[PDB]
């Protein structure tokens, strides 16, 4: 579908059997949520934003379901105040951005 | 502009005379800009992302030309690793994000 942006681009997610909303973030390398339980090893991990850094878990390999959509990747689990898709799940269902 | 998200979605810049390039951030309400000089005087205003939060400056009916389209926003300036295009500025050249 088209998004316009009058709005945050909020899409509903199911991933590990756990339902949220997510924001399609392009200007987000990576996709990280704030409290989901994901099963299996996760290696320790640093990201930055404009506030500072930030440990978070890595848990690749992870089936996410994007607005219908069945993708797998790399997750990152950890503090944040929104939760957020990036470029790395965003070119497997296609994204693009239009002007 | 059809832009795929293989690569960040970066943008070439002219504000107040100089040269900057972008991120078109979704994921962003405003548009934030490391160091560039702008007239006028601005309001001392703070945002969060990941990591926390930062104080910036706030500026007023600015005019950005971004990819030849020229519009007139808020813009805020202050430390941040990577300068961004929000919503706010996103609207204006009607971009949309589609899959
Ligand atoms: C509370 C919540 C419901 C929300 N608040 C808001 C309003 N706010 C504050 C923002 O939009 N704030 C923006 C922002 O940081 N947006 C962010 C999403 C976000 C929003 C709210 C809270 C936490 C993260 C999204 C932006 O694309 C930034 C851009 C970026 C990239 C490199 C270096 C610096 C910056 N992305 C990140 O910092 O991503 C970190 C990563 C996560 N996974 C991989 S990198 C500012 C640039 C203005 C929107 S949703």
């Amino acid at each position: 579908p088209q998004i316009t942006l009058w709005q945050r681009p909020l899409v509903t997610i199911k991933i590990g059997g756990q339902l949220r909303e997510a924001l399609l973030d392009t200007g987000a390398d990576d996709t990280i949520f704030e409290e989901i339980s994901l099963p299996g090893r996760w290696k320790p991990k640093m990201i930055g934003g404009i506030g500072g850094f930030v440990k978070v878990r890595q848990y690749d390999q992870i089936p996410i379901e994007i607005c219908g959509h069945k993708v797998i990747g790399t997750v990152l689990v950890g503090p944040t105040p929104a939760n957020v898709i990036g470029r790395n799940l965003m070119t497997q269902i296609g994204c693009t951005l239009n002007f």
